[PDB]
């Protein structure tokens, strides 16, 4: 019997969502999305069965200051307890040397989310002063971004979280999107996201342009067979156009204009 692959993911529109339905649903049949569909194709394409497990921690995965320590989805692969992670993992260099990605499957970059009918036109307006306030999802790249940046502006966007983490810092892209709802706040937030985000509520928009470049990989832990195997199966996917009509089937927003 090949045992089936743990692969470890987090709820996440709309890559990985609750499926709604009349009848109660278990195990793998629980999830519904874009990651969702992407698992199946690589569970097909490389031949191999699964159990599908949300991050205990319901983090992504960042790294501790004084032990070191990674968090999330990243310290489940390297703690073998999750042979795969299939989720909008952005693929980074510090990640890169605790565990293995496979080529992206989708590309984005960090940017701003925030209302409509205002001057606001980057991060430079947002990084000069403190009436807007603004944060990211903890734990995540985003956050990691800023916490590493020497650019000035992102130095002192920085500086103006860390003092105010428990006030600016998220849980979740949902409590970030729900943060430029309820107070003025402008959320620091993957463009891919931005995107889902903007064509289903039209009182939102993004603001500025991509502050950095990477993409999603689909994460192993350091020296598994399957990474490799995993960039084939993804850049046939690619290929073929699937992960294109993927993602229209996800972002499906004929919504809001532009
Ligand atoms: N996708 C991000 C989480 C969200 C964010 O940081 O904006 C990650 O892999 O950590």
């Amino acid at each position: 019997s090949n045992r089936s692959l743990i692969v470890t993911t987090i709820l996440e529109e709309p890559y990985v969502l609750f499926k709604k339905s009349d009848k109660p649903l278990y195990g793998n049949d629980r999830f519904e999305g874009y990651c969702i569909d992407l698992l199946r194709e690589l569970s097909t394409i490389l031949g191999f069965t699964y159990e599908i497990r949300l991050v205990e921690d319901g983090k992504y995965g960042a790294q501790d200051d004084v032990n070191g320590q990674w968090n999330g989805m990243v310290r489940e692969l390297i703690d073998h307890k999750a042979d795969l992670a299939v989720a909008p993992l952005a693929i980074t260099y510090v990640r890169e040397k605790v565990i293995d990605f496979s080529k992206p499957f989708m590309t984005l970059g960090i940017s701003i989310l925030y209302r409509k009918g205002t001057p606001i036109d980057s991060a430079d307006d947002l990084a000069k002063q403190t009436k807007i306030e603004y944060g990211a999802v903890e734990d995540g790249a985003t956050m990691t971004f800023f916490k590493k940046s020497k650019i000035s502006t992102y130095d002192k966007m920085w500086a103006f979280m860390s003092s105010r983490r428990q006030s600016v810092l998220v849980k979740s892209n949902e409590e970030g999107i729900q943060r430029v709802l309820t107070s003025d706040y402008a959320f620091l937030m993957e463009s891919t996201t931005i995107e889902f985000v903007t064509q289903r509520n039209c009182n939102l928009t993004q603001i500025g342009g991509l502050i950095d470049s990477k993409g999603y990989g689909v994460g192993t832990p350091m020296g598994s067979p399957y990474r490799d195997k995993i960039t084939i199966a993804i850049l046939q996917l690619q290929e073929e156009g699937k992960l294109h009509m993927m993602k229209e089937k996800w972002w499906r927003g004929n919504g809001c204009p532009e």
